[PDB]
């Protein structure tokens, strides 16, 4: 009874690269598809957020306004071609995967077209009776709270928000978030030494002590964070995704060939 997981991570507008996902598909059958963010490439957003910031003046809202059209149109195509491809899905949202009431409402409007897809943020669904997923997208930070020009969240939000979880039904939980944990891969690169993810992670692994926890943002590989399997996808831009089998704990890094 194998329950066989297919995940990506960074998206990022990479329509070009569904033909080879769809044969992937095809050829190996997953149970659920994954998806985690980034969806979008959102630039202008996040720069306006950053440049702000940085110089202590007040976030320009036209300029979300102004961008608005293209995120729309962007979103509302991936729920179509994700869609299309008729597997059961979830899908958590990056950093630049806002603003989140946006995000939000193009997941509602795929609901009844896309019934296969599923919006996890700051949420769960249970999973063939036997699965709690648990899905909390965004960048995890220390301090930084935004939904608008980018989705970044405090250590104390989110430790706020997921004591939901303690109310579950008892089952095995996977856990989807877009940022690592620390560890030796899963939050790096061979480019630098430096780790990307953030200890917020490694902290909710720690307290809700998931059996898998599936991540994005910066890093590939698969390795245990305390009695957590965590997995990095790694780059779909590289032709990159990971491959399950809960069942029987079989865990590969893929490439399309």
């Amino acid at each position: 009874m194998p329950r066989k997981v297919l995940a990506i991570k960074n998206f990022k507008e990479r329509f070009d690269l569904l033909p080879k996902l769809k044969g992937v598909i095809a050829e190996k059958q997953p149970d659920i598809l994954v998806v985690v963010g980034n969806i979008l490439k959102n630039e202008a957003l996040e720069k306006e957020y950053e440049r702000a910031h940085l110089a202590r003046r007040e976030p320009n809202r036209k300029v979300i306004h102004e961008n608005e059209h293209y995120i729309i149109e962007t979103l509302d195509k991936f729920f179509r071609e994700i869609g299309e491809l008729g597997v059961k899905t979830f899908v958590v949202p990056g950093k630049n995967d806002a603003p989140l009431k946006i995000f939000l409402r193009a997941a509602y409007e795929a609901e009844t077209a896309y019934p296969n897809i599923r919006v996890l943020h700051e949420g769960f669904a249970g999973w063939r009776g036997e699965f709690e997923v648990i899905g909390f997208g965004g960048l995890l930070t220390e301090h930084e709270f935004e939904e608008d020009f980018v989705l970044k969240y405090p250590r104390w939000y989110v430790e706020y928000i997921l004591k939901f979880v303690n109310e579950l039904k008892p089952r095995r939980l996977v856990t989807i978030f877009y940022t690592p944990p620390i560890g030796e891969f899963v939050d790096r690169t061979p480019e630098d030494p430096k780790h990307h993810g953030s200890a917020v992670v490694n902290t909710i692994i720690k307290s809700l002590n998931p059996e898998v926890a599936i991540v994005g943002h910066v890093g590939k590989g698969h390795e245990l964070v305390g009695n957590t399997i965590v997995v990095n996808p790694g780059e779909f831009e590289e032709g990159r995704y990971a491959f399950l089998d809960l069942t029987q704990h079989k865990i590969k890094l893929e490439q399309f060939s």
